[PDB]
């Protein structure tokens, strides 16, 4: 099985800067918790978004996604194709923006966090996917974060 | 994968005289969309609650438990333990109340209807199991049922 997990602003931006530009603790929970033990996947660039100190992320199969066949990360696994990646039972692609657009034909679920932040979006930045309707996607309701945010969830399926 | 699909009353009735005491067909697709093209893994009371024009459940692998070495069920796989239908890479648990709670140790995910039907529990009523606290649930909206019934979904994970 293989996923796609993400948490966008309304507008579908979902990093800036080799950053994510806000700060949502019970996404990072939902999202530990969706991945733990699982296999996950990343692009470079997002691997190295991530400090030294926090990578790879534990209790999980770092894979990474290069076009460099020698490109080294440390405590992961490098491939330079997705099906190299996907090997794993569940797996889950977790960013960046050109990872899912590479992932998402073969992906059977979306877990979406939704972030209601007016985040315009801004040449260059990283958008999630857009899923038309063939995306069976059940909405959840606006939660409130001890962040301040609001936000709401959607898990996202297609058989 | 092992997954726990069900439908409950907000008193967790799931069944009552050997079949369901309300029909959502908004819990039926609900129902389908995610178990579709996998393996469903049902106990023999279930399968013997399902009329012979409607099983096995089209585009599933169908897998009754039974004790009876030789139960037949015609159009499944009849097996004697619970571990023999973890073969597929995901595996739905249809129910009911026994199979349910023989399944909890091996599930990560409940997906849960929650009908609002004030439907007090009796003895011989079939039970949706206890989900202790390491399972993390999202809450759904009241939704409306064209049976003039509200419900709502839930979906429970833990690692
Ligand atoms: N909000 C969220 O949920 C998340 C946000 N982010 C944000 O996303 C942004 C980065 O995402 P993005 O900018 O899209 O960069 P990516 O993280 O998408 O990684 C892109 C890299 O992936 C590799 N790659 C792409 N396609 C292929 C392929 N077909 N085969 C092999 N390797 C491939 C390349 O590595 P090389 O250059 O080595 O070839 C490319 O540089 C950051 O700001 C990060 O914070 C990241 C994760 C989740
Ligand atoms: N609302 C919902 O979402 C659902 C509700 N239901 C309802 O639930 C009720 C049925 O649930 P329940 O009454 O609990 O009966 P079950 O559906 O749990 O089937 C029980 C049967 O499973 C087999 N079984 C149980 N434990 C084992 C084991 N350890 N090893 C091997 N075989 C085993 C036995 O088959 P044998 O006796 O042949 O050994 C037993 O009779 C019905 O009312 C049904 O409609 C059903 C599905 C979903
Ligand atoms: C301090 O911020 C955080 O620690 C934080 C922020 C966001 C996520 C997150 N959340 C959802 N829903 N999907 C995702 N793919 C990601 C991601 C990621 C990556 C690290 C590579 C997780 C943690
Ligand atoms: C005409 O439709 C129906 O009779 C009908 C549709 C759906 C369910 C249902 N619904 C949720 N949420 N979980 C479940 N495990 C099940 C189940 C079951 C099975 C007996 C095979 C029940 C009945
Ligand atoms: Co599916
Ligand atoms: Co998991």
């Amino acid at each position: 099985m293989v996923g796609l997990i993400w948490a966008q602003a309304t507008s579908g931006v979902i990093g800036r800067g080799g950053d994510i530009p806000w700060r949502l603790p019970e996404d990072q929970a939902h999202f530990r918790e969706i991945t733990m033990g699982h296999t996950i996947v990343m692009g470079r660039r997002t691997w190295d978004s991530l400090p030294a100190k926090v990578r790879p992320l534990p209790g999980r199969r770092n894979v990474v996604l290069s076009r460099q066949a020698d490109f080294m990360a440390s405590g992961a696994e490098v491939v330079g194709s997705l099906e190299e990646a996907l090997t794993s039972p569940e797996t889950w692609v977790i960013g960046g923006g050109q990872v899912y657009a590479l992932a998402l034909p073969y992906a059977t679920r979306c877990e979406v966090t939704e972030v209601d932040i007016g985040l315009p979006r801004e040449a260059g930045d990283a958008l999630a996917p857009v899923l038309d309707e063939t995306w069976r996607g059940e909405t959840g309701e606006w939660r409130f974060s001890r962040s301040g945010l609001r936000y709401r969830l959607y898990s996202y399926h297609r058989s």
